[PDB]
This record gives structure tokens, C-alpha cells and sequence, in this order.
């Protein structure tokens, strides 16, 4: 895949499952333009986002829908999604993983991005 | 203060100094609008950045530039900024201090809300 | 303070307060001795640790009790405590500020060290 | 695998790898015994380092190499380890995950428990 994301509840310890994950790229009217989404599989990742062909340089922002998944803890999150902002492919085409560690009021965002 | 943004820099294990900060609201247009702006003091924490009159309950965005403040390791980060969204004042109002431990490929963020 | 900790709970978005703490310097004997203890105040800090005459160059380890503090929550975390080594003053004195944001099953230990 | 270590370089981007990882188990007279060790692979993954037969329930620490590795860096990191305790098994045989992402003076880590 280009573009993978790999969410993992740090809370209870286990990937985070069948959670929402919308990708957007940024458009040249600094709109957020919707560009991919879909559902955490079993091991908390998601594939089959993109193509190469789809994947072109630019801004893209990786949202993770956290409003509701924090609810059976009793606790409501710091805000209805985690977000993480990336630059793509500005020196070539990479792969890119974006793997989150999320807490209803932290989390982690790193991007590990090889070369394909 | 309600608002105060507090930056690390755990590559090199201190406060991230004289960094700029841009806060931003979302607007009814779903476009962010300016909110309020500073640089981090020498213990990487920003204050005085709004009041209660002006932060009502809404969606705010903390930018924190980054582009060039790696340029010495010589790693180009993974974005120009570091980002957080959060939500406020959803049940009434709250101190918000949104602490980020910075690196150029990975960043973590925490909200901390109190009182 | 030389040495001071700082404990943030990323699941409630809060301080750590009351808090346990223990640290440990290595000995010659590679057991950990008993160096200075306390418990987090209302902000979450553990300051008056040591001071520069008993804090000498090093290798320490903080260890912050977990294992109740996660009880309300409903979970048992991965481990009864979160634990960050690290070495001290090894090119002159410097001061430390230990930082942990924890969850139950995560958590971040970052080293802010400052020359006065 | 029973306990799996992956380690990733938030400050390039990268899965750390052919890093040294040791894991030790806490003995009866509390010093660290070796447990078990290896290289991350390319994907900075470490697989096989135990089986059920061996791998009870106790107090476990993995410790990663990182004295030399962000010398290029030109960083001297915050410890020449970094390291995770965790307690397994606790209640039952359960695969462990033990996630580490690393810059010289922080890290994120994380344990990922399955059954
Ligand atoms: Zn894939
Ligand atoms: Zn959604
Ligand atoms: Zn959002
Ligand atoms: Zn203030
Ligand atoms: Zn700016
Ligand atoms: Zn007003
Ligand atoms: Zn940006
Ligand atoms: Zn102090
Ligand atoms: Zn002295
Ligand atoms: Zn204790
Ligand atoms: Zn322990
Ligand atoms: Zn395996
Ligand atoms: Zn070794
Ligand atoms: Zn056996
Ligand atoms: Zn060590």
C-alpha cells in the first residue's frame, strides 16, 4: 500500500478495531478534499487505501474517529477524532504508514515512510 | 489562562524555545480562523493567548512550526508543522494546557483540562 | 530541584496526583539502591527529590505506581509500575526534569536536561 | 509469537533496524536473568524470541541497544537502553506486543495483548 494506518487503543492494550479513519488531501483552494477512508480491520490497520497512480505529492490529513470509542470507559475523548497532518512524496514517491497510539487526551503520531 | 501551549523537543531533550505557535477556531464556514498566535518563553510554554470572553466552547487547532527547526540534525520532518485538534469548553469552561513532545517523524500530544 | 517528575494521565486528560514515585541510583553491585521517594502533587511534580551534593553522575530509575491508579478506569495496566532509566551528569552537572504522560498499556518518558 | 518486539526511529521515519534487543526476566532474587535477545529485522521487528513453555507469568523488561544508534545523529542519547518492564501473562497465556518508538530523550511504548 502507499498509504497505510495502523491505530492501536493504548488504553486497553489491543489494536484499535472497526474504528473510522477518513484521509483528505489538501486542495489548491486550502479545502480539505476527501481522498480515501474506511474501517480498522482486526489488527488495527488499514490498506487498500490508495494507488500510486492516486497518491500524488501534497498535504494529507489522516483523521481517526475517537468519539465513540472511548464511551464503554466512561470517558469523553479530547476531541471527536485524532488527527495527523503529512507531507507526501515531496522528494519522490515513498510509502508511508501512519501509526497511531491513542488515549482519550493523548496520543502519538509517527509516520514511517520507505522507500518502495 | 485558559489556553496554554507547552512544547518539547525530545530529540534533543528540552523545552522547544522561541518556536512559533498559531491557534486557530474552526468557522462556520469549516475553514480556520485565526485565533491567536505567540513564540514558546525559554521553558517552551506560551501563555496570555486568550480569555474566557473570547474562548467559548468550539474546535481549535494549535499549529506549531517545525520546518526548519530540525535543519541542524539535517532531517527534513515529516510536515512544516505539528498539529492538534481538540475541543473545548464542551461542558463548560475549562483550562486547556496542550503539551507536544515533538520529533521530526512522530509527535505526541497531550491535552491537559482542569478546574 | 536537580532532579524533579512530572506525570500526566492521558486517559483523563489530568495531572497524576498522589502518585507514588520511587527513584534508584545503580550501584557498584548492579542492584538498584534506594535514592529519593514522594508522591505527586496537585500538578502532577514531584519536586525536593535530591540536591546537586547527593544527586552525582549516574544511572537512576524512576519508577511511578501504576498498578491502582487505573482502578476506576476498570483496567489493570500492563505493568504495577511505568519505569524510564536514565544517566545523569556524565558531562557535568546538569538539572533533569523527568516527564511521563501514561495510559494503562502506554506511555511516554521524556528527559528535558538543562545546563544552569 | 508469544512476545514480539517492533521498534521504530520517530526522529527519521523509520523501523529501527538490526538493533540489539535483550529481554530479561525478574529473578527469585529480584536481579534481571536473561531471558532472551536478537536483531530487529528490516521491518524493525524481532519474532521468536520464546515459547509458551518458557514464557510464564512474571515481571519481564526488554531493553534496546540505542547508545550508538543516533550517533550520526550527533545526539548522545538520554540512557544507552531504552527500556520497558511489563508484567505477563497475569492472567492467562496471551501474546505480547511490545511497540517501541524511539528518539534520544523520549519514547512512546506500548504493549499490545492479545488472546
Ligand atoms: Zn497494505
Ligand atoms: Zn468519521
Ligand atoms: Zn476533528
Ligand atoms: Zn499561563
Ligand atoms: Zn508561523
Ligand atoms: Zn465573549
Ligand atoms: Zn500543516
Ligand atoms: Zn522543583
Ligand atoms: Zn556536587
Ligand atoms: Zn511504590
Ligand atoms: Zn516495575
Ligand atoms: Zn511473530
Ligand atoms: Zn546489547
Ligand atoms: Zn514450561
Ligand atoms: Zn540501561
Amino acid at each position: 500500500c502507499p498509504l497505510m494506518v495502523k491505530v492501536l487503543d493504548a488504553v486497553r492494550g489491543s489494536p484499535a478495531i472497526n474504528v473510522a479513519v477518513h484521509v483528505f488531501r489538501k486542495a489548491a483552494d486550502d479545502t480539505w478534499e476527501p481522498f480515501a477512508s474506511g474501517k480498522t480491520s482486526e489488527s488495527g490497520e488499514l490498506h487498500g487505501l490508495t494507488t500510486e497512480e492516486e497518491f500524488v505529492e501534497g498535504i494529507y490529513k489522516v483523521e481517526i474517529d475517537t468519539k465513540s470509542y472511548w464511551k464503554a470507559l466512561g470517558i469523553s475523548p479530547m476531541h471527536e477524532h485524532a488527527e495527523v497532518v503529512f507531507t507526501a512524496n515531496d522528494s519522490g514517491p515513498r510509502r508511508y504508514t501512519i501509526a497511531a497510539m491513542l488515549s482519550p487526551y493523548s496520543y502519538s503520531t509517527t509516520a514511517v515512510v520507505t522507500n518502495p
